[PDB]
């Protein structure tokens, strides 16, 4: 099976409360609070930019939304990943790149009780259900990995 | 539960305005072309994603698709796309890349397909969107599952979304045959 895109993220240095820069996976974008059902998860309660794209449509444009507010008085109970997995040809590659257009179908990005499992998702392509299940597993595990980074990025900012 | 009455005219002015029994929309479009977001209103991220259900073959582009529905008896997604298929049917993009789609939702145990204002509310929500294609089949083109299902509550969702879908397709034929005679 494929794997996670390499992850990294610088934090704010601006003068809003929600702030950061999700510079990860060759697709470094910054957010704060073109180069929502996904964005909302758990209230209470209840604004992002992409500097460059060569990979994850949502994974980056979604994770970047969490950091900012996680580092913003808002608790960590409401965390979300949320990985995207593009099913290509046979088997499954994890995360995208320029190897994304050949996604065929492809394009299942679960916007993933904040311990393991799913909260939401989306599928796009002329494909059966036998496949989506292969994404019920392996996907959220990689998802677990990023929640750990989460903690770790937010393991340096609280104590610097 | 299941599908419902269907009110679809083309005399609105190309113009169409679908209406699944309790729900209803009033759409529009363009051929050549050269807040609460979209799809739609009642009485910073993405692009109101559902527009992807709209997008062998393209055009078939500077194409408009002003759609609205004051009679939003829940099921806004399904109707907002069902009628979005007739709007340009006046322009007459032949049976090929038309579409539905049905938004069956999960309620406690077992299933109810085409909900209500009250039913669709206390739901705890898939939105099967799909286009026939090569042969009779629908060939699922999209879904927007939310909550907790996976296979068990989806393997039996592709099912209903099938018969009640091949059925609705026919109504499109029933509407084409309508004015393919009167004019």
């Amino acid at each position: 099976a494929g794997r996670l895109r390499e992850m990294r993220c610088e934090l704010s240095f601006l003068k809003a409360d929600g702030s950061a820069c999700f510079s990860q996976g060759a697709t470094c974008i910054w957010a704060s609070c073109n180069c929502i059902h996904s964005t909302l998860s758990n209230a209470i309660n209840l604004t992002v930019h992409g500097i460059q794209d060569d990979g994850s449509m949502g994974a980056v444009a979604i994770n970047g939304a969490c950091f900012a507010l996680l580092d913003n008085g808002m608790p960590f109970e409401t965390v979300f990943c949320g990985v995207l997995i593009v099913r290509v040809k046979d088997e499954l590659i994890i995360d995208p790149t320029a190897k994304q257009e050949a996604a065929s179908t492809g394009r299942v990005l679960f916007s993933v009780d904040g311990h393991p499992e799913v909260c939401a998702m989306d599928a796009i392509g002329h494909w059966d259900f036998i496949q989506l299940e292969a994404a019920w597993s392996l996907a959220q595990p990689s998802a677990s990995a990023i929640f750990d980074f989460y903690k770790t990025v937010m393991k340096r900012k609280l104590s610097v």
